[PDB]
This record gives structure tokens, C-alpha cells and sequence, in this order.
């Protein structure tokens, strides 16, 4: 049965051309923009991904929600060699697409990907993964799980000092209870991305959320 993920991967794999991931973003945007809407896609927000991944150059890049492999192509192109992103994608279909998504893209070597829930996958990075501490997080998978992963994440020992946090969607459909936390807390340096979504009418917006190391214990 067609679905409108294999979709999009048969019109990148028509379009675009293999090795060329630029080719890639171009033509998964122009058929979310023309054909049909997609999660997880779109230029101006790319934009801002592009930005943070070169400002801050990670070497080691957890994704939460892969999908179609658009993010994770986005980003996978701008790392240098030897960095790597380990991307995790709760359903296996979209885990498969994702797979052939950055194959095809040429950025197969530099990429892993996790089939499964974020909540059982990550504490398991240490161990299975061979992960110190994450230099950068992307979070677009479900909302409500942006806030829980997060402190996971922290409990889990994967954060350091510096470690950029980027999480998509937070105003539209939103995640109030993640940005009252890493805004109201001294653990993160919060900067606001706002980005227009053009065909909505609608202002979005990324946060990107510095971690400055845990809360410290009463001290006298
Ligand atoms: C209904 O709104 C949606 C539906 C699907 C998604 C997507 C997603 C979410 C996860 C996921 C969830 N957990 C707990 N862990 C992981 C890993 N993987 N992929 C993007 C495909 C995003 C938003
Ligand atoms: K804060
Ligand atoms: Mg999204």
C-alpha cells in the first residue's frame, strides 16, 4: 500500500541526485510546498538548523523524530568528517525511509539510526552507542516528550556544559511546559527562533537551549 512517505522518497530518488543531499532538501521541500504537506520538512527553519550546526560545529548529534529523514539530511551534510548523528525514529517504516533517504543522499556513513521510543533509547546510548556526552540535541518528535527526554537526558549524564539544544514546534502546535522549564531554569540559555509558516499564515518558532550544567545543592 502507498503511503505518503514512500511518496516522498520516490520523487527525491526522481529528482534529486544521488550524493547531493542539497538536491535532496530541495526537492522534499518543493513537494511538501506543491504536491502534498509533510511533518518535519521546510527551508526557513532549515535555515535556522543550518545556522546553529555551524555555529557550533557538534561532533556527536542526537535527533529525536527522523521521519522522513529530512532533518537528519539537513543536518548530516553540515557535520564535518568523523562527527555523527545518531537519529531515532519510533516507527519502522519511517525508520526504513529514513534509512534510504541518507543513503541515497550520500550521507549514509555518517549517520545511525535508532528504531524505537526515545525513552528506551536513550539511556541506552552509553552502552550500546559508545556516547560520552551529546554535543547537540534536535528535538521534533512528540511534543509532549520534548520536557520528560530532556530531563532524561540530563539524569542519563548525556549532557555537558554547552550542549545545544534546538526543539522544533515549540509555538505551533507548541510546548508550553518545555519552554516554561529550560526559560525559567538556570540549567539553560534560551534564544527564540521565531519562523513563519507560509502557507498557514503562522508564526512558529525553534528554541535553542544551552545547557549550562545542573542546578546546584544548597550551600551554608
Ligand atoms: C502525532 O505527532 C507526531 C507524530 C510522529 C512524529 C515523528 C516521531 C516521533 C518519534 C518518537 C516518539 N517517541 C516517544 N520517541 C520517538 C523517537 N519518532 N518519530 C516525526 C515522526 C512527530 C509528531
Ligand atoms: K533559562
Ligand atoms: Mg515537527
Amino acid at each position: 500500500g502507498d503511503t505518503k512517505e514512500q511518496r516522498i522518497l520516490r520523487y527525491v530518488q526522481q529528482n534529486a541526485k544521488p550524493g547531493d543531499p542539497q538536491s535532496v532538501l530541495e526537492a522534499i521541500d518543493t513537494y511538501c510546498t506543491q504536491k502534498e504537506w509533510a511533518m518535519n520538512v521546510g527551508d526557513a527553519k532549515g535555515q535556522i538548523m543550518d545556522a546553529v550546526i555551524r555555529e557550533y560545529s557538534p561532533s556527536l548529534v542526537l535527533e529525536l523524530g527522523a521521519y522522513c529523514g529530512y532533518s537528519a539530511v539537513r543536518m548530516a551534510r553540515l557535520l564535518q568528517p568523523g562527527a555523527r548523528l545518531l537519529t531515532m525514529e519510533i516507527n519502522p517504516d519511517c525508520a526504513a525511509i529514513t534509512q534510504q533517504m541518507l543513503n541515497f543522499a550520500g550521507l549514509q556513513d555518517k549517520v545511525t539510526i535508532l528504531n524505537g521510543a526515545s525513552q528506551d533509547l536513550i539511556p541506552q546510548l552509553k552502552k550500546k552507542y559508545d556516547v560520552d556526552t551529546l554535543d547537540m540535541v534536535f528535538l521534533d518528535h512528540w511534543k509532549d516528550r520534548y520536557l520528560p527526554d530532556t530531563l532524561l537526558l540530563e539524569k542519563c549524564g548525556l549532557l555537558r556544559k554547552g550542549t545545544v539544544l534546538l526543539a522544533d514546534n515549540v509555538i505551533v502546535p507548541g510546548t508550553p511546559d518545555f519552554l516554561a522549564y529550560v526559560r525559567g531554569s538556570s540549567s539553560f540559555e534560551c534564544t527564540h527562533y521565531s519562523s513563519y509558516l507560509e502557507y498557514m499564515k503562522v508564526v512558529d518558532g525553534l528554541e535553542k537551549a544551552i545547557y549550562q550544567g545542573p542546578s546546584s545543592p544548597d550551600k551554608s
